[PDB]
């Protein structure tokens, strides 16, 4: 319930260390439903509504999966979270049997943007990558937060194209 | 080891009903490392040197996953591999705990290139994203492939960043 999803070895030494005081990075737990989790994604998109069971069905579906789901939160110094990032390693049969790392799902409450905690998420998420052995990380963006991937030190790489249902 | 990766139920019916005469489009198997796969990967990118050992044990780490990953094959009339096609399904939180369809590794031979197939593999992990409940498909293209994913009716939707190890 409060194990986290990954291990805390996994969480760059280095971000750790320039956090704002008091604040924190950390894998995902499953009591996290009550630390504000969801509330932070609502600045993405549409969350929907998610009851506690659905949660926990979800959360389990991940931990089973957490050589593949990497998820971490920020947290300020009351424990609240402010904010998420996603990192999803893809295995492949080219590369040598290659893992690309996949960034996802960044957010950070409005209130708490504008203060590193984006590129915190960033070099963790791809501090996560480089250690579990991915050749490359990639993510989508839009035209209007590219400048903040590129303040990541991310650069273009190519389009992303979509087919919806 | 001629057991279907996933439910050949997944595989399109009106894109079997419109290949060539005595190509199919089906699941991979395992014994498929003996059809020409590997070779065909290689239109893509670097593969690597994979033996069947290596091959098997990715194989079944995919196939304990196959809920995840969707790889299909398109085979001429002789049985040889002529093109490859992932849908790999991500889940996530947002959209009511939604899932995205990724199309990745997507090629065809060279001589067997310009006659619809690269289409039909689309066509095909398109019907299984929407199958299995995606709310879109997404994947990375170049500008010089962009042609090809407009016409499969794709479109632009943002850009691909990307940051190397
Ligand atoms: C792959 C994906 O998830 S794409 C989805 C990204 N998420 C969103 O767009 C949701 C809403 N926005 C947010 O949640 C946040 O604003 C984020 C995640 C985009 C950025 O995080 P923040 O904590 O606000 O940014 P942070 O302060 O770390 O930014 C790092 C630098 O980039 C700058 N920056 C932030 N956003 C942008 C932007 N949209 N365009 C250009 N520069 C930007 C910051 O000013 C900062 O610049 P500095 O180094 O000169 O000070
Ligand atoms: C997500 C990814 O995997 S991106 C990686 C894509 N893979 C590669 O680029 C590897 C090498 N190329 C190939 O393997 C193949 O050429 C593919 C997969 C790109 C396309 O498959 P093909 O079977 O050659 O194409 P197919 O005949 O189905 O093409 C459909 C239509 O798009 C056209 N087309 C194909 N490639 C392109 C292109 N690069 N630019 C513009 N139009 C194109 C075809 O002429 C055809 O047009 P029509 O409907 O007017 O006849
Ligand atoms: N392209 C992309 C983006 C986000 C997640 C994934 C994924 N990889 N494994 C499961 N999902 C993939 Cl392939």
């Amino acid at each position: 319930e409060n194990t986290p999803l990954f291990s805390p070895s996994l969480i760059s030494p280095d971000v750790l260390a320039v956090l704002p005081a008091d604040y924190t990075i950390r894998p995902l737990c499953r009591s996290d439903y009550k630390r504000g989790y969801l509330d932070v994604l609502r600045v993405l998109t549409t969350v929907g509504d998610i009851n506690e069971e659905q949660w926990n069905s979800r959360y389990e579906w991940i931990r089973a999966r957490s050589d593949e789901y990497y998820l971490l939160v920020v947290c300020d110094g009351e424990g609240r979270i402010v904010g998420t990032g996603s990192l999803v390693v893809e295995r492949k049969f080219i590369h040598s049997l290659g893992m690309v790392g996949h960034i996802e799902d960044i957010a950070v409450e409005k209130g708490q943007q504008g203060k590193k905690l984006g590129l915190r998420i960033i070099q963790a998420l791809d501090y996560v990558a480089e250690k579990v052995g991915c050749y490359k990380t990639i993510l989508d963006c839009s035209e209007a937060n590219e400048g903040f991937y590129i303040k990541c030190g991310f650069k273009r790489a190519g389009l992303e194209m979509a087919h919806y249902y």
